[PDB]
């Protein structure tokens, strides 16, 4: 029932999805539907990034980005690197601060190190082994931030990877829903400077913000990540609930209270006692 406040969103089109470890709980539009993920790319990178830490491609402390930094500057936006291009505007692990960049850098390491074009990579390390045959990410590590594309019924498989995981070991899916570089202060893009502004590895983690995207009952433990695209997705450890909103509208206030609303009403309904 919660998801059908979709119906009643100021969006060209949207569908969404509630995930629990046994499978999908419920599902709103249509979930075959493509979607463009913008920042909801990350969360798939970031994956992929830790899959390739446990292959070996490459460490967590391998080197990558400016002097200092290293993969795990990378994927939790500590690298001191600039929003949009190589522009070094802080010590590494000094500040967080929120990078498309360090993604391309972090997806150029990964690609270089294991000798696969990073789009491939992707496809062959998460997307393929858990049946996401309708995602992709064009545009090489250019576009590592920003530029994969998807459908709710494939993320919902996603989320449930970030339930119970599966593409990586439950010491590396914990590692990664854990606060690296803890204590850093910043802004959360669309929600303005958070104290601190904690982040996984490639996964944000809501901790207590506010404002934020997600709902004001979701654990200080959810992670996950929302795009400028009008898309979500946050999984709650506590309530061990996922919820996945694509809309074909871009974030904007109209979604300022809508997507809290729609997460505390889908916590409500779906959270087991």
């Amino acid at each position: 029932t919660a998801l059908e406040v979709l119906g009643g969103w100021p969006v060209p089109a949207a569908a969404a999805a509630v995930i629990g470890p046994a499978g999908v709980l419920a599902t709103h539009g249509d979930t075959a539907r493509v979607f463009a993920l913008a920042s909801v790319t990350k969360p798939l990178v970031a994956r992929a990034a830790q899959v390739a830490v446990e292959e070996g491609v490459v460490n967590l402390d391998t080197p990558a980005g400016p002097p200092g930094s290293t993969v795990r500057h990378l994927l939790a936006h500590t690298s001191g690197l600039a929003m949009h291009s190589d522009q070094a505007l802080a010590r590494p692990g000094t500040r967080r601060m929120y990078s498309n960049y360090g993604f391309t850098v972090l997806a150029e390491s990964v690609q270089r190190e294991s000798g696969i074009e990073f789009g491939r990579y992707l496809t062959e390390a998460v997307c393929e082994p858990l049946g996401m045959v309708t995602t992709r990410l064009d545009g090489g590590p250019a576009a590592a931030g920003f530029g994969a594309t998807s459908t709710v019924a494939d993320l919902a498989v996603f989320a449930g990877d970030l339930l119970r995981p599966s593409t990586v070991s439950a010491q590396m899916h914990a590692d990664a829903t854990t606060v690296q570089f803890p204590g850093l202060d910043g802004v959360l893009p669309g929600y303005g400077v958070q104290r601190p502004n904690d982040w996984g590895l490639g996964f944000e983690i809501r901790n207590s913000k506010s404002p934020h995207w997600t709902g004001e009952c979701n654990s200080t433990r959810t992670f996950g990540h929302f795009g400028q695209s009008g898309g979500f997705i946050w999984v709650d450890p506590k309530a061990d609930l996922a919820l996945v909103v694509l809309t074909a509208r871009d974030f904007g206030d109209w979604a300022l209270d809508l997507w809290p609303a729609i997460s505390d009403a889908v916590l409500a309904e779906y959270t087991l006692e």
